[PDB]
């Protein structure tokens, strides 16, 4: 499958995966029907100002490689590949005052209202993501997007064009 997401080509390079509509509680314990992809799969994400290969099994996101243009050309390739995971973390990341998903469908699916939230602010969604400790050429890269040799937000890793 070759398909168009946040302004990135996906391309599955490896596995399959079925469908499933299921129930989701947000941070603001609001209930968000999704279709869920199970399965691990494996994807090129082709953009304009950023590339990156990622690794997911259903609602988890094994690992992403990204490459991009600058800092703020890879955070956007970050938000878009956390959205896709569907991850209870991205999901639980959706909390506040009036950060709630129109249901009635109309302009928006809820994974495209959780990408239009998520690319007006993703301080909660990497502060909520997770740090890891960690290989020369790929750098890790904290919440607040500053590369770093020492830790990275669990699974992201940012390589040199
Ligand atoms: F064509 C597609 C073919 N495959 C996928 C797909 C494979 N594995 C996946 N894992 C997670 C997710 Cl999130 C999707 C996938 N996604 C497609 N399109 C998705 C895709 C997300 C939402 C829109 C627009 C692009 C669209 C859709 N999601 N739910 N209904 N439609």
């Amino acid at each position: 499958s070759s398909f168009s997401f946040g302004g990135f080509t996906f391309k599955r390079t490896s596995g399959s995966s079925i469908k499933r509509e299921e129930e989701v509680l947000t941070g603001n314990l609001q209930t968000l029907k999704i279709r869920v992809h199970e399965g691990y799969e494996e994807f090129t994400m082709v953009g304009k100002r950023a590339t990156a290969i990622l690794r997911k099994a259903t609602r988890r996101l094994v690992q992403l490689i990204v490459s991009g243009k600058d800092e703020q050309s890879i955070a956007e390739a970050i938000i878009v590949a956390m959205v896709f995971s569907q991850e209870d973390c991205m999901i639980k990341a959706v909390r506040g005052d009036l950060n709630f998903v129109n249901r009635a469908n109309q302009r928006l699916n809820p994974m495209h209202q959780l990408l239009r939230h998520f690319q007006k602010d993703a301080k909660v969604l990497f502060q909520n993501w997770g740090i890891e400790h960690i290989v020369m050429g790929m750098v890790g890269v904290l919440p607040d997007m500053t590369p770093s040799t020492e830790m990275s937000m669990r699974g992201i890793r940012v390589s040199k064009m």
